[PDB]
């Protein structure tokens, strides 16, 4: 049902309708001779769309916009990047060029700048302390605390009970931590517990990469992170 990394030619983007007015977007990026899948979110807000995260790169992000115009045909007026790494902000210049207002927390914008990555135009206030939540159009943005990165945000669509955890949440088939250079391994399980406490009603949980699931993805991620902690 859900597109897997094998079924998407590099450069092409798939959309997957999660619930009413909620899609994920799936793209792949070759990297070090391996191919990785990557997820973002699209949320309908009246007759406009809110975009969550780029499709990992200029060419992928351009194809994302073209696929949205093709299948949904509503304008992407705003976009939020959930942390500063290239798979979340790579392509922000393309969004900006297309007239999309791009947003991130000031923590994310700063870290993107230090990394030399593309930098969202707008700063999201009210997200600087663990447990902070703000509404942003049809979603709630939540800062659970440092985890995959110190700045990661998670996104919840209350109308559809969809939780988008970004790269702070692992898919079930990932049993080892992979890249954690910018992570807070010490705070990560506590941050995940805050997600569980704040969204106990979530019906669908979308990880930053790979297959969606339920709230079981959270304790699975904690297990992976604690195992890596004890490596
Ligand atoms: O895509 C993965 N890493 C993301 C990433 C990698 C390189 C540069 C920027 C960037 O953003 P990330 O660290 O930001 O999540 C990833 C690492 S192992 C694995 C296994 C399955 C699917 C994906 C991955
Ligand atoms: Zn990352
Ligand atoms: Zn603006
Ligand atoms: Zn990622």
């Amino acid at each position: 049902e859900y597109p897997t990394v094998s079924e998407i030619p590099v450069g092409e983007v798939r959309l997957y309708q999660i619930a009413d007015g909620v899609w994920s977007h799936i793209a792949t990026q070759s990297f070090d001779g391996a191919v990785y899948p990557s997820n973002g979110l699209i949320v309908r807000d009246g007759d406009e769309l809110l975009l969550i995260d780029t499709a990992w790169g200029a060419k992928n992000t351009a194809a994302l916009l073209a696929e949205i115009e093709k299948q949904i045909g509503l304008p992407v007026t705003r976009a939020v990047s959930t942390h500063f790494h290239d798979d979340r902000v790579g392509g922000v210049d393309v969004l900006r060029a297309a007239g999309v207002a791009t947003y991130a927390s000031p923590s994310t914008r700063r870290l993107a700048e230090v990394e030399g990555n593309e930098i969202p135009t707008h700063s999201l206030e009210g997200l600087s302390s663990s447990g902070d939540a703000v509404r942003f159009g049809p979603v709630e943005l939540f800062y659970p605390g440092a985890a995959h990165s110190t700045d990661n945000l998670v996104v919840y669509v209350p109308s559809a009970s969809v939780l988008y955890g970004g790269c702070a949440i692992y898919e079930l088939s990932r049993t080892s931590a992979g890249n954690v250079a910018d992570a807070d391994l010490a705070e990560w399980p506590t941050s995940i517990e805050r997600i569980q406490q704040h969204y106990p009603e979530a019906q669908f949980v979308i990880p930053g990469h790979g297959l969606p699931g339920g709230l079981d993805l959270l304790k699975h991620t904690t297990n992976v992170v604690k195992a890596h902690t004890n490596r």
